């Protein structure tokens, strides 16, 4: 019924490996549906009916020209205290998205269905000092559903998005191939669209980067995995002054740009434990546990009455799978 399996010796490229072009985590990755969820109307508007959050035009223009139209516009973003005014269910949508796209899945492969956050968590295991715990359900159609079960920093993040974007949430449902045996159907929340480039733009709040600092290398790698799992997507980072909390600089990054910042023949020269946060090793790890997870969840599910399993991964990359009660549903 259960399984304990070490995955620490997973096949992977040298920790110092450098290649100029960023690798792709998924192949043939595409957006298959999108939807806006108006929370108070308990309504999902799909595709042509959804409302795409627009990245402010002054901001799209700033990104395109690498310069502000004028002082008035620049002073509406740069210098603003992202801390002003601080003293103040997702699994349901994934399942509707699955129902809408199921007929289109590849019956010859196992598809993992999940919110993007959990795919990122799984790829991040070798780069973290905390373990991972998730639920993975082998559905009767044999596809697998993944699920689960600092206030100031998080708030300046909402303020930054608030300031750059013209409640409600927006989601892109993407499909991609990981293996000759595995596909992924992922749900991702998109902060906005750059209307000039028709490109999703994910907004991140940050203090200037200190490569060398473990926390920042983790964030940069996560950022890279985050956009790399999508078909088209750019990053827009708002750096704030550490002391004043004022937005000091806005900087756009394409996937190749975040990639280059974390993979060079120069950054790879410094010592480090977590596989030196190499995006290429993350990619190898990605290819590995997903194949291990697929083979094993399928094997265990035939020989069991349980369709749901607790999936765990040590900080030593030891994988643990045990059946969860057939009388318990995690929503």
């Amino acid at each position: 019924g259960s399984l304990v399996l070490s995955c620490k010796k997973f096949p992977h490229v040298s920790v110092n490996y450098v290649v100029d072009k960023t690798p792709k985590l998924l192949t043939d990755c595409k957006e298959v549906h999108n939807c806006s969820y108006i929370i108070n109307d308990a309504t999902l508007l799909w595709n042509e009916a959804s409302r795409k959050p627009r990245l402010r035009p002054e901001v799209c223009t700033y990104i395109k020209d690498s310069k502000w139209e004028n002082k008035a516009v620049k002073d509406s973003f740069i210098g603003i205290d992202l801390t002003k005014g601080y003293d103040d269910n997702s699994l349901v949508i994934l399942k509707e998205a699955y129902q809408r796209y199921e007929k289109t899945l590849n019956p010859e492969k196992t598809t993992f269905v999940s919110l993007r956050h959990h795919i990122i968590d799984i790829i991040m295991c070798p780069f973290l000092d905390e373990p991972l715990s998730l639920l993975m359900t082998v559905q009767p159609d044999k596809n697998i559903l993944i699920s689960v079960d600092n206030k100031k920093i998080c708030y300046t993040g909402f303020a930054l998005e608030d300031l750059l974007i013209e409640h409600e949430l927006y989601y892109s449902i993407v499909h991609g191939s990981l293996n000759d045996e595995i596909d992924l159907l992922i749900q991702a929340e998109m902060d906005s669209i750059n209307t000039l480039t028709d490109t999703y733009t994910e907004i991140k709040s940050s203090v200037h980067f200190k490569l060398g600092n473990t926390y920042h290398r983790r964030k940069l790698l996560r950022m890279w995995i985050q956009t790399n799992l999508l078909p088209k997507s750019d990053l827009l980072i708002g750096f704030r002054n550490s002391y004043s909390n004022e937005l000091e600089q806005l900087k756009a990054y394409k996937i190749q740009d975040i990639y280059h910042k974390i993979n060079n023949s120069s950054i790879v020269g410094k010592p480090g434990k977590f596989y030196k946060f190499n995006p290429n090793v993350a990619n190898d790890w990605f290819q590995h546990i997903f194949q291990v997870l697929k083979q094993n969840l399928l094997l265990l599910s035939q020989e069991s009455t349980s369709t749901t399993f607790k999936v765990q991964i040590d900080t030593n990359l030891t994988l643990s799978i045990s059946p969860a009660s057939q009388f318990v549903t995690a929503l």
